[PDB]
């Protein structure tokens, strides 16, 4: 039988409900105890009140916004008879503001991005700096300096941003294994970051390649992707964002920093989602990625960053997405931006309309004594429809993600606002590993610099071949 | 009944019998006079031995080398009675050596490209500027001054290069006349390139989209296209070049022009199926293509140059491929590139294999009183079924050019070594249009300036939106 974790008194407030509130509410309903009729759906859409109320859930049919969360949202986390648990899967709304009225009001909350209120991804008076996911996250650590402890609210906790932050721990403890560096396993956040120090990792690529494919070709004017098109879209035109690493000696003319927060991150005055990088992972070999902002890249940096008394940084790895989407999204991409503008149209493509594929999601760990090394999920459609429904394999990373976080703020419920650096990797893993199908690690010979130079001169850097240097491409 | 349009009188020796060979044989079946036994197909490929047996034409399996070109070509093509015509449609072959071999016996010539002997391309010893396409058919002006006159040969007669170039003579004309300019179109060389001049043309875009789809998805680590995959992947990395324009006040830092020649094109240190840019089809609208190199980029630029009494050039057209190719080519590029190397194998597309589509391809005159003017083929794959067997779109486009080009140069048969813009554009365009399928003009306002600048700085020029500062795609 599938392991129900715990029972949940109180209300559980789901806002948004598509693609991953799809497949996220039957694993709630799979792994936890509560009375049905306490669930409340809360999305603006026709399609999902259709399917809400062909689960017999209770549905509001209202978008949340900056003028209604407070007088919506309150009565519904407060209905007692006990903790009430947000589950935000929702875009265009404030994780910031919905996560502060949960911890004011007692309720415990989870959600797989920070999102602005809807107009902040293209107003044009906002400076690039602004539009950053960086910008994001550090309205988050304010918040957390404002009102440490109190009750559980974890940010970004889907598959990238989440997941992939238990996949470096996990492939911090098995490369130290491997190359023989002896220590007990770090326990804070300290430790971790000087592990990595010590380990001698450079930098960090979220390596994904999605294989999954349709049983239709591509339509013409039509964006197709596995998780949302909005998301996807917003996080694809900000600003191309990276941590930034200690090893890095080069950065493009058009790359800036911040002026304050935390320091880990720079960001490049184009879209992420039309710049490219050199990258690997074990089915794709060596692929293009999209550097496509995301919060790990700048969380997972952070919190591997190694401070010397005076509090300047010693040592930080790189990070960044390394995003190749499956075929039809790449195809929708070079549409989108060859035309300009979005899409007429878009979808979302279905378990039942992927023929095969996998969605292959692993943190690629570079610079150290093994060159580099994947570690992370290879999980099939074909497996996906087999364990858990509503869902395809992107979807599924995600939603054993939130499932996992979930428990997790059960079992730590007064730990106050956290990111998934700040979980307990071991146990989060242990509720996820079940949808995660194969889980493997790989090491690589390749580097940035396979077969370069070649026939014409390029703007290389040959001490070093892991430098964001030899890594982006440019155009 | 289909018309005959001529006896040939001698030998017809076809080299090469892949995607177009195959399409241009029926046609040429079709529309010369000549006893069957004449005719001779030269291959190295099993694949092509087995399909030519099938269509009962005689074939030699050999691949033709510099060290048994004359030994073979010489006695096939003078076996009498009287000329031959030597029709060239290989890779690894030069097309100069054998359109001079041919020449020199008194056979006629045709080839849809400047092929060099097999180990050009890649040879590593090779300055880019030495492995253009600039250099390559200034090897052929050159071996026109040193012989003028003679037997005809017509070089680079496919659709692109070939055909394009009498779309744009088309478009000049119906420009004008769009204008209300009437009177005398022009018959020399230096009057073309005036109109051009007095129209205002800044620029031509071969603008081409394919949107021909296939019954099943795109197999990983194959490179799929609709014609020649080893062709369009030599050109492909070549560098990015393209006859430039007068009217232009800005290169990227890694242009560069040439010492000698013509003096029409620049090349840039990068390969072209890699390099983007901004243009607009019919059908696509505005997309992306590559900016990948080819003859008419330049020899059309050449043919509509005007030159003070001096001697300089006061007046040249920009002109270069904007390709968007199928789908399937699209993703075959970001693989190759992405990994760094050619996919293991690859395939063209057959009729038989492609569910819809067309093959748009046009030219598009821009910076005119009317802005932008498309004139080409929307060919589709259905029509083509309907009307040539053994080819899809793309195929019989250039199988049809060859057959005007050799109607042509069987009905002017003194004329020397010449080019697509040297041939009589009217006559060309009569012989093939009935397989063109729909063939029109089309006027659009869109300029590489729309919707720009969007959120992030960029470098381009208001004042003149057409300028390749604004066309080509940069980080
Ligand atoms: N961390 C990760 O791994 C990860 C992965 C995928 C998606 N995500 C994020 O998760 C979120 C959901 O993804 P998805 O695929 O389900 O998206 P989706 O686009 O499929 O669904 C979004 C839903 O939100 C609803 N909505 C829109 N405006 C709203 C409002 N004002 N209030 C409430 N609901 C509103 C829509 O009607 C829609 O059903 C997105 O923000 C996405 O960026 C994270
Ligand atoms: N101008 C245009 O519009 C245009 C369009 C398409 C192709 N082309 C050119 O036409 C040519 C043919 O295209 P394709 O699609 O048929 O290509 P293809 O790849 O299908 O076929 C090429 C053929 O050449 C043969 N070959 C290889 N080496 C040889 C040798 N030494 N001697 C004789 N034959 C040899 C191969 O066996 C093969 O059958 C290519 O050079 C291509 O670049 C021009």
């Amino acid at each position: 039988d599938w392991p129900v974790y715990h029972r949940i008194d109180g209300p559980i407030v789901m806002i948004g409900f598509g693609s991953i509130g799809r497949g996220t509410l039957p694993l709630i309903e799979r792994h936890f105890a509560f009375d049905r009729s306490k669930l409340v759906v809360i999305d603006p859409s026709d399609e999902a009140r259709k399917l809400a109320e062909a689960r017999g859930v209770r549905f509001i049919q209202q978008a949340v916004t900056r003028d209604n969360y407070r007088e919506l949202l309150v009565p519904l986390l407060t209905a007692g008879p006990g903790q009430g648990f947000c589950v935000n899967l929702s875009v265009d709304t404030s994780s910031l503001d919905i996560m502060e009225l949960a911890r004011e009001n007692g309720a415990l909350y989870i959600d797989t991005v920070v999102e602005p209120w809807l107009g902040f991804y293209f107003d044009p008076d906002l400076k690039p700096e602004a539009r950053s996911n960086y910008a994001l996250r550090e309205t988050v650590l304010a918040a957390r300096r404002n009102k440490p402890g109190g009750t559980t609210a974890v940010s970004c906790c889907g598959a990238n941003p989440g997941m992939v932050s238990w996949f470096v721990k996990q492939a911090l403890v098995n490369l130290a294994a491997d190359l023989g560096v002896t220590g007990e396993e770090p326990t804070t956040r300290e430790e971790w970051a000087r592990l990595a120090m010590d380990l001698g990792v450079k930098g960090i690529h979220i390596a994904e390649r999605d294989t999954q494919r349709a049983s239709f070709p591509k339509p013409f004017d039509v964006f197709v992707n596995t998780a949302s098109v909005e998301g996807f879209v917003s996080e694809g035109l900000q600003p191309a964002e990276l941590g930034w690493g200690t090893f890095e000696r080069w950065m493009p003319d058009n790359a800036r920093g911040h002026d304050s927060g935390c320091g880990a991150g720079i960001y490049l005055l184009q879209p992420g989602a039309n710049t490219r990088v050199r990258s690997w992972t074990p089915t794709a070999m060596a692929q293009y990625g999209f550097l496509v902002t995301h919060n790990e890249s700048i969380s997972i940096a952070d919190f591997l960053t190694v401070r010397d008394a005076a509090g300047q940084a010693v040592y930080r790895p790189t990070c960044h997405y390394a995003y190749h989407p499956c075929n039809d999204a790449v195809l929708s991409l070079h549409e989108m931006f060859g035309s300009g503008k979005r899409q007429s149209d878009w979808r979302i493509l279905d378990e039942t309309e992927i023929v095969d594929g996998i969605d292959e999601l692993g943190v690629l760990l570079y610079g150290h004594g093994k060159n580099a090394y994947w570690y992370g999920s290879q999980l099939s459609i074909e497996e996906t429809r087999r364990i858990a429904p509503d869902q395809n394999a992107t979807g599924l990373q995600v939603s054993s993600a939130v499932l996992a976080g979930m428990v997790w703020a059960l079992e730590n419920p007064n730990a106050g606002i956290v990111e998934a650096d700040d979980l307990d990797f071991r146990r989060c893993l242990e509720v996820q590993t079940p949808y995660l199908g194969p889980v493997v690690g790989v090491y690589t010979d390749w580097t940035p610099l396979a077969g370069r130079p070649g026939l014409f001169p390029e703007d290389i850097d040959t001490s070093d071949p892991w430098q964001f240097r030899n890594v982006l491409v440019r155009d």
